[PDB]
């Protein structure tokens, strides 16, 4: 019995690829005899990047580029052939930047820009960028930025490359702009479709989770818009534009570059197609298991593309009461690992080990005889 | 498909019958031929009785008995064959008696005392007590003053009959003392193994759960010490004498009562064995399955009496995390209902929907075909 287990990661919890560990476990502790293929998947969120990892052979590669505060830092990034892959947060990503540092109008993004050119001079022709996790909110100035773009206020002067700074946002030149050739694709990984600018965009949605007093909501929003209106007006209506509080716009209108399905793309860059091909049955799983997550997130995703008459099960790490009466399609059956009422914060902690409990008696349940 | 589903009740939460029902559904909906055979247990905790007449016919009869406050109360009791049930929660019982009276001292427990008389002189040779969710903490006494044992204070006045008064114990007649017939047998079924005083006594271990106040503990637990080494001495000897607040004590010393399993015995008179014969599928679990009691809980104790061959499968509310490896006593695999984190009240009324949920996913899991 051939078991694929391809899990997203549980934000705040574990990678996907500590979730699809934990679950080979419990069924080889139940189940003798079993192959269980490891493939952790993303949905274009935080931590895709290395899930891919596992299942491509990447080369971990490194570049002092522009950090987050002016300084030199390091980022990282992965290779393979004319193919390349990292994440923006590696740079920028909130869970490295402490709370007392945290104005996401005052963060750098430029050295995403710098990263790019070394890249296309490197002779890479596929750049997927991961974002999200992301702790700035620059609508995207500092891709601009870091690409060329210069920017003045109301009087002639450089104006730092900064959110801060699109509140004071008058006179830009987009002289000496890079100029991305047309042999290169850049594609930004999508786990959501919020726009740019609005209620539903990216100051207004995420704007409080990293710093940002929502009385400078309505403010900052509106100065984005103008940014836009002047240089590139057509990506205000992109889709996923707000991801990344404004980077996956910045790289649209900057970086000639295309946001896709996260998940979708995932599984086609780790040939999870491939790897289900003659399995019997298939894990799926995250954190919180919802409406929208049967709708176009990882679990879904994995689902779609597996092979007819191939059950799908999922383990999460919770199930909201709105879901849909299952089997859903050709999801059979939805757990949640919890074992006890006990505080969040425990459950986070001990996924691991309830990941394990829950595959265990999933197995002994298909270990059970017919009668 | 032939399946008995025998859960325990679910403490604040579901009756027995009612778990047995959502998890029945869970099945029907879930499984083409599923044969449920619904039958609700009890290891002496508020509600066995309850089961037991789910699966044991007995008619139901009434007694105006002496209340908990002194007025004229309806017990209730359930005979069948010179047989008989009833549960002293009826009378004293916690689900009974709301805050705004509640004074663990003040309840009188006589009424259970004036019960086992009548039961007798109705030639019943067999009488079977449930003692658990008590409201009362008065050492038993309760029940001696309901059997002819008659109390006077410091200086020789008919002292009234509750916990209370314990403090004032001067000294105790037995003259007027009911004799119990010696082919009379009443058995206990208690669900703790608590003594009747100490750091783990009846007033310490559960007289604050429900009224006494912390700083009366001594006196009343010495108080009640005090009595029974001028009544019954070895009674402060017997495990489980604690359970009611010492009315299993009270039982045991004044009327000849014996202290049995309450769910072993509750299984042999629901006739359980029969029941699970030729089956192929028992389904057990509680409210909490935990290790510190976990030897005496029923679900163990209900699957160590299915039939070798017989998977079982524990759906509990809850698991703490001592439990042993899977399989353990039968018990093929652990489920907890709980779908996501929320305060513990939430999940104890969405219990049914829950298990409905999980018996649903289980299933599921069973009608894949094996390999």
């Amino acid at each position: 019995m051939k078991i694929v287990i391809a899990p997203d990661s549980f934000k705040e919890s574990l990678t996907a690829q500590q979730v699809a560990e934990a679950i080979k476990r419990g069924f080889q502790q139940s189940i003798a005899d079993v192959e269980c293929l490891l493939c952790p998947v993303g949905d274009g969120g935080e931590g895709t990047v290395d899930a891919i990892r596992h299942s491509l052979d990447l080369e971990e590669k490194c570049l002092q580029v522009t950090g987050s505060f002016g300084q030199k830092e390091v980022m990282r990034y992965f290779q393979k052939e004319q193919l390349a892959l990292f994440e923006v947060a590696d740079l920028v990503g909130l869970g490295k930047i402490p709370l007392e540092k945290r104005n996401p109008l005052q963060i750098q993004t430029r050295g995403i820009g710098e990263l790019i050119r070394h890249l296309i001079s490197q002779e890479i022709k596929e750049i997927y960028i991961g974002v999200g996790g992301t702790a700035s909110n620059d609508g995207g100035i500092g891709i601009a930025a870091g690409l060329g773009y210069q920017f003045y206020d109301e009087d002639g002067n450089a104006l730092p490359a900064c959110g801060q700074s699109l509140l004071n946002l008058a006179s830009v030149s987009t002289e000496n702009r890079y100029k991305i050739p047309e042999d290169v694709h850049i594609r930004i990984l999508a786990d959501v479709v919020s726009p740019l600018c609005g209620h539903q965009g990216a100051t207004y949605t995420f704007g409080k989770q990293k710093g940002l007093d929502s009385t400078m909501f309505e403010v900052v929003d509106q100065a984005i818009q103008d940014f836009y209106e002047k240089v590139s007006p057509a990506t205000l209506k992109l889709k996923g534009a707000g991801a990344g509080g404004g980077i996956a716009g910045g790289l649209c209108a900057f970086a000639q570059a295309s946001i896709v399905s996260g998940i979708d793309t995932c599984l086609d860059l780790i040939d999870f197609d491939k790897k289900v091909s003659d399995v019997d049955l298939v894990i799926v799983g995250e954190g919180r298991l919802d409406r929208q997550s049967l709708a176009g997130k990882a679990p879904i995703g994995v689902a779609k593309r597996t092979p007819v008459g191939v059950p799908v099960v999922a383990i999460c790490g919770s199930l909201v009461e709105d879901l849909p009466s299952l089997p859903f399609e050709n999801i059979q059956a939805a757990f949640s690992i919890l074992e006890k009422s006990e505080p969040l914060e425990d459950s986070l902690k001990n996924a691991s080990l309830y990941l394990e409990h829950t595959a265990s008696n999933i197995g002994h349940l298909l270990n059970m005889p017919k009668i």
